[PDB]
């Protein structure tokens, strides 16, 4: 179709303009004195929220170019949240800060490529400074503390998470679901989890958590790609009877078959969910078998000459429950006999001996870990469905936060870690004045978060910023109480992983925009 | 879709502008000298009314932003009426008052978060002052008086309500329906009430009371979530024959299924209404059964392996009548055999012995109380359908009013309780000048109701206001007679619950708006 | 339909204007300091890229005339990439340079035909100078080096390519596909490749590479033209079952039949792709048999009186994979028995004896070479699907680059070969002043690439250009490091084939435009 093409500066102001709408709408929620954003719904009363992620989701601009700018940082910032369970808004305000100054520099005539290189250098240094600033989270005493803070000072949640992590280990898989009534429950079940998500939304039946949740579903394990639902029919009808949902784990589910599956399940004509098998190549076939054993199913591989039409309800695997993310599938409580599952572990465990490679050995250990490890299940009790649903949410959040803390530690929150780290890189330089400016653009941008928070609090950003810089370590401003002190002691922290991610992603999209010379889009 | 985003002040004036249309349209009806609002209907002659709730229902603005403002206070104020059976208009004029001054303060540069905190502090104090001013309504002599006043001085209605409350107790369930002829009847029957409202309006067939009222309906008790009307068809056709309405009580009724139900019943193609089962977890499954027993129906649980398709008219429960609120479902006169119902009570009653927990013991006691307690049924007689329908309405109102009076007592009406309470909080202060202004904003707003009432009467608001403040306790102005004196003695009161609710809800939405910085809506 | 006709200058500015949008959008990506171009997608976030080919694909202008100019160079420049696996962007910036000056000359009154003749003369000389500048790439030590450079300094890739070329020879067919896991595999299998492309895009299911890729497909060999899908039905339904894709190799696939195929496959209703049988006349029927034998299929020739309707799944040929280009079809790993395939080779090989004509002998030699030769298959291993997919892409690129290097050698990259060659043709003249100008127009244009690269780097083009001219051989500017030196030594090279192609194609379309006097298009 006829396109609308914009070049250089003309294109860049459009982008900036677009990210400014996104950033301005989202940053007002930042900090403890964050404001409310009202999101209109065609049906009923508007939604009032202080959640930057909710606000960002709703942002789409009419001007095609401006919209491209917003969608660009919007996409990258979302990754920060996916990665550490937080930091989307932060990444967004950081991106705005970097992009704004970056573009000014460009307009002044400085080289885009050098500005980007400088920004990157500054960020790389900043990330290292961040690790040095970081305090470890390893003993379950600390784990409980971080969980309590992430749960809005709910010691119960911290306790719950620490207990679960103790059961299945720090690397263990931990799941959280509705409780059966005023009282939590923690149980480890035959189970497993791989890095594959729904092959399409819509399968989503839990819009809240944006996940697919099937109960007592059959599991189809097909070592091949399914493109036409013609092979499915025989098996889909057996699943139609028995009246149970279906999980399809194949090499992939494409076109006509996926399309048909997205529709039917979206019409109550049998609940089905499809996800790619884990991994690729040979080890992908080994894992399909692992799942098989675990779920007492049978893998239907073409190699051996098997056909999906000849597949019967008995070839199907089975587990009490399955949950599917955008990029995660976790099978809860398989039917496989301990005899089977335990012999499977035994096999893999012995192959680890014959392992003639470190890589090969690790990959095998990975698999036994999944089969043998199992799955921790936290049931959140509460007395009144509301309080229960509410706490369940707080648990899910604190869990994701704690997970990250255990991985990369914690640093001062409230935007002070970023400002602290930036104050330490004053002498950092690059290969030319352009890169040096790029570096300063990044260091200045690192003050955006704190400044915004202070701004939302109605205090003078430059004064608080100035003071915090004057201090050391995790010394900072507690926006909530207007008191300076040790941020960690005052319980205002962020998993080092979320701050690191927010910065890296923000810098990433900012770098790309600063180095954009042309934009192509459809005619209005 | 491309959105229209507004920030800060630009957004706030739009909101204010919108709530002003709503408030101005509704407040003219306030007080005894309230004016008429003409509401146009596409068919026939317009409706002339003095009912603020009817007027508010019709308010929707063309400007998207202004409309969001109106819809926001509209939604919160409606809650006041739901909670105490009155106070929506009041909450609305209070909200306008708080929002107007609050925004001025914001424009002057004061901090929104502090203004809100101050408003809240003032309201918290006001509510406590309201409890202190309140006169108890406990003996059935008082109950009758309050009911008489709420029924426009009809001693009969007061007598009726007092008798009913005496039968089933203050906590009892009391229902009212058309009489069989010039003479009231009061009977306690098999019945129950639980805290679940319609899963969607539209099911509403009594716009007046905003309730769904089904007669001799069939009750489907499904232990599971219904998302596709495909499972319903068999049962929906069995109900199509017989020609009776249907109540769906499932774990939930979502998307496709709900959507289809909302439509069909909105086209006379079978009257249906769906509501969530009461409670959650295990106890939700026990209650579903209680209802079943009570209605002589059978629960259709997937656990036991039952399917909705294989559900026959005999599995359905039945009762002479069911009334559904925004948050309440009440089953009147179930078909369940005393044998069954009494045996059920026996079970639960024994479980209370084996109860190894205070909590568990209390929950069981709740259930027996519901089952064993039944429901009081008032049949309003009159001699001429017209007088009967009229009096029936006055009884329903007085009932809701008295219910509230019994819960939290009564205070002077005509807006004087709010002005009285405000006059007592003059020295109330917060943590800074901004919060102090917020407090004053709230105290001033508390005069809005009275002032408006006096204004509608054509008197000088500031003069009456001033005089009433000079007095004490429930001394105030009787707008109807232009005489000052004891508001309670003069029979001009409000259940303390409705005044408390109106204030808290108004303050709630006002606080949210004052702290709004961004608004997102669709492009016109 | 009513047309819009433009003549002379009015038409030419429109064209120029159109190629300027295309060239300006694409050239900003050129050097190692190339900028990003953001390409909008109706769904989701925009695409950020530095790939001139992606950008060019998206360019379409609203003005019909301007659009014709863009599409014209766009089509010819694409051929450069098809021919040598690179050079599209270059060809485009060259075309812009030639067209711009060429048109100025025309406006000044110089003869278009002479200008073109001069441009061509200069290009013919330039191409010869390019062969002379060229360094050979013959021993596998060189082949590995060129592959390593083309794979971003990944020695592994060079090694892989060298090994494969060593197996099947420099003329051999080399294929690359996903690995089975962290480790490369190289195997020679039964296969063949002929010069016939998809009979229609759309069949394309790998937009990235712009190729059709079918796995375990059935191959229909029909010696005749297929114009109506009525003959297909029986065979298409046999393929619908089994659930495998289909490759139609017939004399041709026209109208109704092609139309239907394009659609159905574009709806998941069976993946099909059709291409013309290789060659023509008699030898066309011979090769169809060659393919049949190789894939264990059966040729359905009308001559013998066979009908497509009577064709069964067994008549169909089969291979693990087939890949189709714009102008190439390559069948990977056929099912035909070694016995058959080797007996066929035996036949042809004897016919080479009986050959009574050098021409006939050569043609036969070509066929046995394809049959006997096979296809090398490179499986790229990596440990994590992502790294694997990434490396696979680098391998495919390096492969195409090395193929070209082996054919015509390598020359200095970064645009210096073109500038070097131009500097050597200063005294080149034609038959009149108009041709002489044409020559200078071309020689000047040859500086475009380097100058643009230098420009994107933020350096003064004329200065770098001037210095590089002053040197000799492959002495040039390394835009990446800002250092002058031997371009080949510094590892900055281009297969002589891509530079030659880029220039000839650019000059080709430029010559056509310079000699355009009229343009006809539809009315807006
Ligand atoms: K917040
Ligand atoms: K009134
Ligand atoms: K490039």
């Amino acid at each position: 179709a006829a396109k609308d093409v914009k070049f250089g500066n003309d294109a860049r102001v459009k982008m900036l303009r677009g990210v400014n709408v996104l950033a301005d709408a989202v940053k007002v929620t930042l900090g403890p004195k964050g404001r409310n954003v009202v999101l209109d719904k065609s049906f009923g009363a508007p939604t009032i929220t202080k959640d930057g992620v909710s606000v960002a989701r709703e942002i789409e601009l009419e001007d095609k170019f401006e919209n491209m700018g917003a969608q660009m940082v919007k996409e990258v910032a979302s990754k920060a949240n996916d990665a550490a369970g937080d930091g989307t808004t932060t990444a967004t305000v950081l991106a705005q800060a970097i992009i704004t100054e970056g573009l000014k520099a460009v307009a002044a005539g400085m080289n885009p490529m050098d500005l980007k290189r400088g920004i990157d250098k500054a960020v790389t240094a900043a990330v290292e400074e961040l690790k040095a600033l970081s305090v470890p989270c390893s003993d379950s005493k600390a784990i409980a503390q971080v969980g309590t803070i992430s749960a809005n000072s709910d010691e119960t949640v911290g306790k719950l998470i620490a207990e679960a992590m103790d059961k299945v280990g720090k690397e263990g898989v931990i799941t959280v679901e509705d409780g059966t009534g005023l009282q939590d429950e923690l149980d480890v079940v035959e189970g497993m989890q791989f890095d594959r998500g729904y092959l399409s939304p819509y399968f989503i039946n839990k819009p809240e958590t944006g996940a697919v949740e099937l109960e007592s579903p059959f599991i189809l394990l097909a070592d091949k790609k399914i493109s036409n639902i013609r092979e499915m029919l025989p098996v889909l009808e057996a699943v139609a009877k028995a009246g149970k949902p279906l999980l399809i784990i194949a090499e992939d589910v494409e076109g006509e078959a996926l399309a048909t599956l997205v529709v039917n399940t979206m019409r109550g004509i049998v609940k089905v969910a499809a996800v790619k098998a884990p991994g690729f190549g040979d080890r992908r076939k080994a894992m399909l078998q692992d799942i098989a054993t675990l779920t007492g199913g049978t893998v239907i591989s073409e190699e051996i000459g098997m056909e999906l039409e000849k597949a019967t309800l008995e070839d199907l695997g089975q587990a009490k429950r399955v949950v599917i993310n955008k990029d995660t599938t976790t099978i809860i409580d398989g039917v496989g006999e301990e005899a089977a599952i335990q012999g499977r572990v035994a096999q893999i465990r012995q192959q680890i001996e014959e392992a003639t490679s470190d890589y090969d050995r690790e990959k095998l250990q990975e698999r036994v870990a999944k089969l043998a490890g199992g799955v921790a299940v936290i049931k959140v009790g509460a007395a009144t469905e509301v309080e229960m649903k509410e706490k369940k949410a707080r648990v899910e959040d604190a869990l994701h936060a704690t997970r990250a803390a255990v991985e990369e530690g914690v640093v001062a929150g409230g935007g002070v870690a970023l400002i602290r780290v930036a104050s330490k890189l004053a002498d950092l330089r690059g290969q030319n004045e352009d890169q040096n400016v790029g570096i300063k653009v990044a260091l200045r941008a690192m003050e955006a978060p704190l400044r915004q928070i202070v701004l939302n609090c109605g205090e003078e950003p430059s004064v608080v910023a100035n003071t915090v810089k004057g201090g050391d370590g995790n010394y900072g401003y507690n926006a909530a109480t207007e008191e300076y002190g040790n941020m960690i002691d005052m319980g205002i922290l962020d998993p080092t992983k979320v701050t690191r991610s927010a910065l890296q992603y923000a810098a990433s999209v900012a770098g790309l925009m600063i180095t954009t010379e042309c934009m192509v889009t459809d005619l209005p």
